DNA sequence: CGGCGTACG
DNA sequence: CGTA
DNA sequence: GCCG
């Protein structure tokens, strides 16, 4: 079991399933409080079950395992003997993480403004519709549409949806292209957005061309919320049986010569991104970004084109999406 | 003990 | 500050 | 919280 999330293959579904989502609640709630060490050490131990080949049965198959030291495991340990974790358990209903939780949900707010609002005594929804004045244009949408983007997009909802950003994309420029990624392109069903990289087989073309996608799109009545540019963070008008709902989409321009690394960063996992990032400077002494990958001791930008090349050049064996849901 | 990913809006 |  |  290597020690990077990056040098394994993580299936979407796996077995250990409860285990790894009780060391996510305490990584979130560890977020909640601002101690981002001990969220990636428990996002770590809970990715590292993930990629395990078999449910963990004892203790004892903890040992050796990186990230698993005496509180990851006293928290297996409690689950395996009772089914439950005190602590988790503990964190599950108190007032704070549950306020956090559903604050740091709204589009617009993070951990600090949750934290604020907590501090300032405010608890639910409701509390923070009321004094609207303290809210940007952001949160006011993000607040108005959040009970749509609480529900799942399906994956059932994407091939519709990637059909009307192509014909806008393909009107603001012909030749473009649009790439579905995010959890989506790692097999997941469902999702809290709909993620697109597009870009254009000609370098250079691309220049300029969100704005252009973007006006045509809210020009189509489609957009119900959005802020020279090259990502876009919308909410979307998707269509329902005889209605519609409010659908988060995000939209990323990049050139074709950084392609293969806007999508490996684009299609996540988030921990996966992170620890190959992490993996790239620590281990191979290369500085790796959705727009490249550079070496600071050359001063040079290493050339991809494709997701295997950059494997490659980190001594990484490759790995499909679907093995990348660290 | 230092480090914990690295961007854009 | 927010966002991926 | 854990690694190196
Ligand atoms: N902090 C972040 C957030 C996202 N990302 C990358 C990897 C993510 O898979 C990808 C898309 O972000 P995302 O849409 O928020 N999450 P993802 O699509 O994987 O699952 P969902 O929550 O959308 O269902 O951007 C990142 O590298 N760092
Ligand atoms: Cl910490
Ligand atoms: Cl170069
Ligand atoms: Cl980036
Ligand atoms: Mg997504
Ligand atoms: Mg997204
Ligand atoms: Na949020």
């Amino acid at each position: 079991m290597p020690a990077y999330a990056c040098q394994r293959p993580t299936p979407l579904t796996h077995h250990n399933t409860g285990l790894s989502e009780a060391l996510e609640i305490l990584a979130e709630a560890a977020g909640f409080e601002g101690s981002e060490g001990r969220l990636l050490t428990f996002c770590r131990a809970a990715s590292v079950l993930k990629a395990l080949p078999s449910p963990v049965t004892t203790l004892s198959q903890l040992q050796g395992l990186p990230h698993f030291g005496e509180h990851s495991s006293r928290v297996v340990q409690e689950l395996l003997e009772h089914g439950v974790c005190e602590e988790v358990e503990r964190v599950r209903r108190s007032e704070r993480y549950q306020t956090m939780k559903l604050f740091t949900q709204i589009f617009g707010v993070g951990v600090k403004t949750a934290d604020r609002w907590y501090r300032e005594g405010l608890r639910t929804l409701d509390d923070l519709r009321e004094q609207p004045q303290k809210l940007t244009q952001q949160q006011k949408a993000g607040l108005q549409h959040h009970q749509d983007l609480s529900t799942p997009v399906l994956r059932s909802d994407v091939d519709a949806l990637q059909q009307v950003v192509e014909e806008a994309v393909g009107q603001a420029l012909p030749g473009a292209t649009v790439t579905l990624t995010g959890g989506f392109r790692r097999g997941k069903l469902q999702g809290h957005d709909v993620d697109f990289l597009i870009t254009h087989p000609k370098e250079g073309q691309e220049a300029g061309l969100l704005p252009r996608v973007m006006c045509r799109l809210q020009d189509q009545g489609l957009i119900l919320y959005h802020q020279a540019f090259e990502r876009s963070f919308c909410i979307f008008r998707l269509p329902q049986p005889g209605s519609w709902k409010a659908v988060r989409v995000d939209l990323v321009v990049a050139p074709v010569s950084q392609f293969p690394f806007a999508l490996l960063g684009w299609t996540g996992s988030k921990l996966f991104q992170r620890e190959l990032r992490r993996f790239s400077r620590k281990e191979k002494g290369l500085w790796l970004n959705s727009h490249g990958l550079f070496d600071p001791e050359q001063k040079t930008f290493f050339q991809a084109a494709s997701e295997e090349d950059i494997f490659r050049h980190l001594g990484l064996e490759y790995l499909p999406p679907e093995q990348r849901n660290a």
